[PDB]
């Protein structure tokens, strides 16, 4: 199996992250990487703690961390949790002063975040920092872009595969978002990877309920249900994130709950550094109860306690679903996910795929909004659903304790209410 961590590893992730201990996939990475130094591919679902995997082991042993990269945002979010956790870090570019390279050279950064255009073309660097510092571990996160079945291809990830025999000795942990069998096998290829350590966290959020529910016509009657009136003016029951799928409708969502004087904010790709840093100090600490997303990444959405997720209009498709829904419940307490959609919305509209280029994506988006609408359609259980597809096979009901009960989806729990059995075995 695999051992325990030992004190000088725990109290390293007490003094540095926080956390009294270890999660069993966390552990089982880390250990590979750091004791057995071995190439990984490691899946890990929303809220699990995969940044862990690639910032615990540089920081325990002293020694620079490579990891790659192309959310340039989130890796300067990334930069900024680490520097108030009293570990070094940086994002490593171009526009970069000679200082900072010289800053690198001597160690002072434990883990260095770069772009895959960076790193491929500055293997000299790395190969001196490798010789005079020791790199640790290298991560590929989004590491099914070098995959063409990935969906979400790179081209810029082609180059990575000179990693291996620029660096032979160094580990490295590629990072991807399902356990799709033909996904791992590009990846272990394109990354040269030997013998590597697979593993899976599985996908379940147990706390998080789910619903999906018609539009009715009008954006202030979708969203009545989900206010309270205390006396003296309306609030959302919990801390709340909107997802619209585009700012056009983030605009119009917005003007409604500013009708009823809702404190909320908007989240969008391409905002500064200083907004994302603004927009995630009012709403963890409650100074904004709403934000109104089109991203699911970065700072801004970063709360422990979000309470409710709508989808305002059908998602794009199950994994950016799956991401969205995942920021709600981080604490583990109970949660709510709701979609409110019409079949007019953009992301079932085919009509708008007729002008892509590229057949083999427009088949795709074609088939990802089949099982999207095929989703909001179902009355069968909404997680079911979901897992099955992260798990890239039929999960069957009852592998899970949540699945079939009333707090389980709209479906379980209609089921349930009208005279359903409750599974006890
Ligand atoms: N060993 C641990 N024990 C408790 N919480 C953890 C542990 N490791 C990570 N976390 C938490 O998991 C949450 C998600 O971490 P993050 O890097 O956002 O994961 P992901 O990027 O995989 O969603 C954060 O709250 C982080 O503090
Ligand atoms: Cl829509």
């Amino acid at each position: 199996l695999w051992p325990a961590p030992n004190e000088e590893q725990v109290t390293c992730l007490k003094m540095y992250f926080g956390h009294s201990s270890f999660k069993p996939v966390q552990w089982k990475v880390i250990h590979s990487v750091l004791e057995e130094r071995r190439d990984n591919v490691a899946v890990m679902a929303t809220g699990y703690g995969k940044s862990l995997c690639f910032q615990y082991p540089p920081v325990y042993v002293g020694k620079i961390g490579l990891v790659i990269s192309p959310l340039i945002s989130l890796m300067e979010d990334q930069v900024l949790q680490l520097k108030m956790s009293n570990i070094p870090a940086c994002f490593l570019g171009s526009a970069q002063s000679e200082n900072v390279l010289t800053d690198i050279k001597l160690g002072k950064y434990r883990i260095v975040y770069v772009t895959p255009e960076y790193c491929s073309g500055n293997m000299g660097l790395l190969q001196q920092l490798e010789a005079d510092i020791g790199i640790t571990l290298i991560a590929v996160d989004e590491a099914h872009c070098i995959s063409e079945w990935g969906h979400d291809f790179r081209d810029s990830f082609r180059k990575l595969g000179s990693l291996k025999t620029a660096l032979p000795m160094v580990p490295i942990v590629a990072l991807t978002a399902t356990a799709s069998s033909s996904i791992r096998e590009d990846i272990v290829r394109c990354l040269n990877l030997r013998n590597p350590q697979i593993t899976c966290t599985g996908f379940d959020r147990p706390n998080l309920y789910l619903e999906v529910r018609r539009k009715t016509g009008n954006i202030l009657q979708d969203l009545q249900p989900f206010l309270v009136k205390t006396s003296s003016h309306w609030e959302f029951e919990g801390p709340t994130i909107i997802y619209c799928p585009s700012r056009k409708m983030t605009q119009q969502v917005t003007g409604e709950l500013r009708k009823l004087n809702l404190s909320c904010g908007t989240y969008h790709a391409g905002m500064s550094f200083s907004t994302r840093k603004d927009i995630h100090h009012r709403f963890v600490r409650d100074e904004i109860q709403c934000v109104i997303a089109t991203i699911a990444f970065g700072m801004g959405i970063n709360k422990a306690d979000i309470r409710q997720v709508i989808h305002y209009g059908a998602p794009k498709d199950m994994e950016s679903y799956y991401q969205e829904i995942g920021r709600a419940g981080r604490d583990g307490l109970q949660s709510s996910c709701h979609v409110l959609w019409a079949p007019a919305d953009i992301n079932l509209n085919r009509h708008l795929l007729t002008e892509i280029r590229n057949e083999k994506f427009r088949l795709y988006k074609l088939k990802m909004m089949a099982k999207m609408e095929k989703y909001l359609h179902s009355s069968r259980c909404r997680r079911q659903i979901i897992l099955s597809h992260f798990e890239d096979k039929q999960v069957q009901k009852a592998s899970l304790g949540i699945m079939g009960t009333e707090k389980c989806c709209d479906n379980c729990r209609s089921r349930l209410d009208h005279g359903g059995r409750l599974e006890v075995l």
